[PDB]
């Protein structure tokens, strides 16, 4: 399974910013959970699986995701 | 903080669509985990911050009739 963690600044409509963006990528989610960061107050982090046909959009949304929207990413 | 549960057909762009409708009704998620469920669905656990209350009609009503998610739970 493809496995992505991301942190995102706390406020209404945070998460659907980063699902339209995957989306539009034709990037397609098969887990997602979320956590309140215990590095930053105003944060919350998501751990999400993508399913195969995600990976051609893969490198692409990471570096939006970083550049586009400021999310700290990795992929695991 | 109220716990609300559905369950959406298998789609890209599916939670995407219920976020969009939360954010143009100022809900505020403070939890989200999916599981896969019927063969073809994933099932939501959300959790809405107290402030996120006066949009609980409207939300459910569109989720329910226009978006066609089924609803599990819905407590505070
Ligand atoms: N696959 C769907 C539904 C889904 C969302 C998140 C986790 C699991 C399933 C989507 O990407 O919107
Ligand atoms: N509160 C933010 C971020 C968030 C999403 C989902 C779960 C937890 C936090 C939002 O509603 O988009």
């Amino acid at each position: 399974a493809i496995s992505l963690i991301f942190s995102l600044k706390e406020e209404v409509g945070a998460l659907a910013k980063v699902l339209r963006l995957f989306e539009e990528n034709d990037v397609n989610l098969t887990h997602i959970e979320s956590r309140p960061s215990r590095l930053k107050k105003d944060e919350y982090e998501f751990f999400t699986h993508l399913d195969k046909r995600s990976l051609p959009a893969l490198t692409n949304i990471i570096k939006i995701l970083r550049h586009d929207i400021g999310a700290t990413v990795h992929e695991l």
